[PDB]
């Protein structure tokens, strides 16, 4: 019994719960695509461009695990490039698969077929041209593990002879190994002992959760080690979601200089740091790095023990390595915005403090580069909220890609997860194509758009009133029929009452369809952090 | 008098003049960006992405002669790849500065600071990454004599630290040389003592004008060519536009079995094809082949003899070695459309014959890949017009932002110029945000969008009714409102009587404002000789 090439990848990815796949159609990948509806549960999206649709494949992969785009060859592979280096700088497994020429236009005109090819190479984990049906569909099964455990892009050629070529159905009956190669025993112990004996003699230990405690699936180990440990935490901004908000033991968003006095104070105050981290971007000498693929314990480093295990093994023994430790009281919460008449201008500080009363647990909260990167460090999450921000790559446009991505995925884990977006009136206009999307599958995004006409964080750089600081003011509340959505709301919001009256109405907070909702704000505000940061830059 | 490098290389772009410069502001390029307004006549476009940036430069270089984008370090040199492979592929001299960080936030977070112009070095003619004032100048020179001798694209990476290091000013009162270097003299005898050699034996000989006839500076040397040797011309696809159409010894296009029957006898049965400017397609003997750096002569290469020497000398002996010659009949052009009721629908094979009546000289006219490309072949041009056909790269959005660019050059070269776009409903999709650009500026270009509900070259050739070759539907004509637009025209169109009635206006054939026209037709509708292609494969 046997079944298509172009059948066996679409099986594998129903296998590994990648049921959305993003992409264009284009000379090269016709027959790869007729076979996703030869799938059933599988969905091809139809996106607006190449570009937007790698920032989708790259909102998919943050929430569902590791997602698929498909593009065509020269043309196709070659828009995609910014979003695929954006999921590689922040370690997001997408699978790039390219339809090319079968083997032997939209070419350099010089007859290389390779070059597309060695350009991808240098943002990808790995890549592979398929040449020979028989070892194809074990470099599939290669690279969709790769996308998987490496949380980065793999670059898949599939030359458009072979797609129609057969191969034995009997191995989709052996599932591809998803998971991590266990540990060596000996310096997995000598870690945890290590660790083990540090935590004994700390009495101001505090936890880090950054990027990649998200990034690479240690979330609820971290959530554990907190409620065993009773030790301080603190998220970072690029890890904003890592840890849940309400825990009594949370302190605060930790960004070093720029952090709220108390909480640089409580975190440059320990003698013992567990950093659930990321790069060397950039107190004591007592810090523990927790790493997807090596740990550090002062300047000792052990290279190929991946945190995943010492975490999950740390869980069984910690709290008795901690039954000493006497809590230490963590930073308060922000206060709450002081009541004001319902006539005041809304003013970004007012609007970040406030937005933690509509969020609910479940929530997806998405912000693009600009103010509102920057302002959500400043609201409080509901435990159970999956943030999204590129700080790292921080590619402007990125969001919308992203919610299609998000909503898509949200969409299949459950219909009443609510997706939030937050974008910037100059980062629109780079993809606001892809809202026609969300319209073609009836997803229900909340698009939120600041409207404070120009790119306001790049005035508080630089040249304030400079003609490439301004843009082109759109009626934005027209997008969404113009995009021939049928059932949307459109609001407009500039004080505080319309802000409260909106987000507070128990109709507004179902996510019973698309909605648009302006923010009118003045040029040169922005969030305390913000201000107080880029100023110096 | 000591000027800064940032203002020096927009005083050159200005001397090879270059009055626009596209881009998106970023991290690195602000202080550059600075200098623009310091120079008179420049101005920086404001354009809404990346990749819509690329696609401009490329159609003002195709007007102008040559074109400037800068970009920024990662996200923005990296969305604009597509666009710049394009201009390589079909030798556009692009120039496409980059700033970048300080010699000391958009990495993919490895330290390594070379991936991005080690990525666009295989899309580039040559690379240069400034790093000392001393030799700034000279490289600046370099790279813009290069970009605009070899009509390729060129990468300049310009470290923020150093635009604002002053320069003599005096360097600029010497002109950068684009002066080419003379050929081997025993083989440029060679060729031109061969080429003479054939010529006059030859019974039935014609000329070819192809894509590199234009962009390449010859469309000069060519027409004399054809007056002086009265052999019959045509153009390719990708020339259209570089011969008059109107000429006494212009016989067509020559497509392959796509051509009409009279012009693919006409072309097919000479004995002697002398072709200028091929990166080509294609009875048929002696081939004379003439390109920028090389010659071949039926089976024979001669290597590094570049076209411009050689057609010079020719033109001085041409007319003898000809002067036995008896004129052939060139085919007779395409007879009016029959007349109609003024109800029928609106059909393409119908509509292409019927625009040239529309065209007038000085037009500059656009299509984009999709069924408009096979159908503008079916046009006849009033003499001096210039087509826009990316026929080899094919990137499917190009036309919007190629419009943006031609629309900035035609006015820099005379307002009156009229710029016509035809794109389908689907290409549109991938980069309608540069329409917004094109409202900035007021810049007023005719959009014809075909609404034929999809992408209908693809649904001709594979999957009629896959949902890939469907799109979501857009009120196209509400475009112009949403991107603010107040001075504009929208129309629908949907028969015979409607294009007439639209078309022979007399306020309408005038430039005053942008306009929109949407034309309605059949789905599995295009130009019939791609229809009949298309039934048997
Ligand atoms: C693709 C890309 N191009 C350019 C930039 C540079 N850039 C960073 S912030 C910004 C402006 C964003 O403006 P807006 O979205 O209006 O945010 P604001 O600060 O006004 O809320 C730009 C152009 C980038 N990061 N990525
Ligand atoms: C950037 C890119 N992505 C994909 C393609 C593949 N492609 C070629 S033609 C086409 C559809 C063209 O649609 P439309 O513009 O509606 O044309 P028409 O209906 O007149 O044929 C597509 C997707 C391409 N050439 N370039
Ligand atoms: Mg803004
Ligand atoms: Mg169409």
């Amino acid at each position: 019994s046997e079944i298509t090439l172009g059948k066996y990848l679409f099986e594998r990815l129903k296998q590994v719960n990648v049921n959305t796949v993003f992409g264009l159609p284009g000379d090269f990948n016709l027959s790869l695509l007729d076979k996703i509806y030869e799938v059933e549960g599988m969905r091809w999206a139809g996106n607006a461009n190449e570009l937007n649709a790698a920032y989708a494949a790259d909102g998919y992969a943050r929430i569902k695990g590791m997602s698929c785009i498909i593009t065509t060859f020269g043309v196709g592979e070659l828009s995609a490039l910014n979003g695929i280096a954006g999921s590689y700088a922040e370690h997001v497994g997408v699978l790039h698969v390219v339809g090319v020429p079968s083997i032997s236009h939209h070419t350099l005109g010089n007859g290389d077929f390779t070059v597309f090819h060695r350009m991808s190479a240098n943002i990808s984990e790995t890549t592979a041209m398929i040449t020979d049906i028989a070892t194809a569909p074990a470099e599939i099964d290669r690279c969709i593990r790769t996308t998987y455990v490496t949380q980065r892009p793999v670059y898949l050629g599939l030359p458009a002879n072979l797609v129609d070529l057969n191969v034995p159905a009997k191995l989709l009956q052996t599932p591809i190994d998803m998971s991590l190669k266990p540990n060596d025993a000996e310096s997995e112990k000598e870690v945890i002992d290590t660790i083990l004996a540090l935590v004994k003699d700390a009495k101001n230990p505090v936890i880090l959760a950054d990027a990649c405690c998200s990034r690479h699936d240690v979330k609820a180990e971290t959530k554990k080690l907190i409620d065993l440990t009773q030790f301080p935490a603190f998220v970072t901004p690029m890890g904003k979601g890592s840890i849940s908000e309400q825990h009594p033991r949370y302190g605060g968003v930790y960004v070093g200089t720029l952090s709220k006095p108390e909480v640089k104070e409580a975190v440059e105050s320990a003698d013992l740091i567990l950093s659930v981290g990321a790069l060397l971007s950039d107190k004591t000498k007592n810090i523990v790095e927790f790493h997807s693929d090596h740990m550090k314990i002062r300047n000792a480093t052990f290279p190929g023990v991946q945190m995943k295990f010492v975490l999950q093994k740390l869980l069984t023994n910690i709290a008795d390595a901690a039954k000493g430790y006497k809590p230490v009281a963590v930073p308060a919460r922000t206060p709450a915005n002081a009541a004001v008449p319902a006539s005041t201008p809304l003013k970004q500080e007012w609007m970040w403090n406030q937005l933690g009363n509509f969020l609910q647990e479940g929530d997806v909260v998405i912000a693009e580069t600009g103010t509102s990167a920057f302002g959500i460090n400043q609201t409080t999450f509901p435990n159970n909220t999956y943030g999204i921000s590129q700080v790292l790559w921080g590619s402007i446009g990125f969001t919308t890609g992203a919610t299609l991505g998000a909503a898509f995925a949200a969409e299949e884990i459950d219909p009443k997860k609510r997706v939030i977006l937050f974008i910037g009136d100059g980062s629109l206009q780079l993809t606001v194509q892809e809202i026609s999307t969300m319209i073609r599958w009836g997803l229900k995004p909340y698009l939120f758009v600041l409207n404070n006409d120009g790119y306001t964080i790049e005035k508080l750089i630089h040249g304030p009133k400079a003609q490439y600081n301004e843009i082109q003011g759109w009626d934005h509340l027209s997008l969404l029929p113009t995009f021939g959505a049928k059932d949307y709301e459109t609001h407009r919001v500039a004080t505080t009452g319309e802000w409260d009256k909106l987000t507070q109405d128990k109709s507004f907070n179902d996510n019973s369809k698309i909605r648009m909702i302006e923010i009118m704000l003045p040029v040169f505000d922005a969030p305390q952090n913000l201000v107080k940061q880029a100023k110096l830059t």
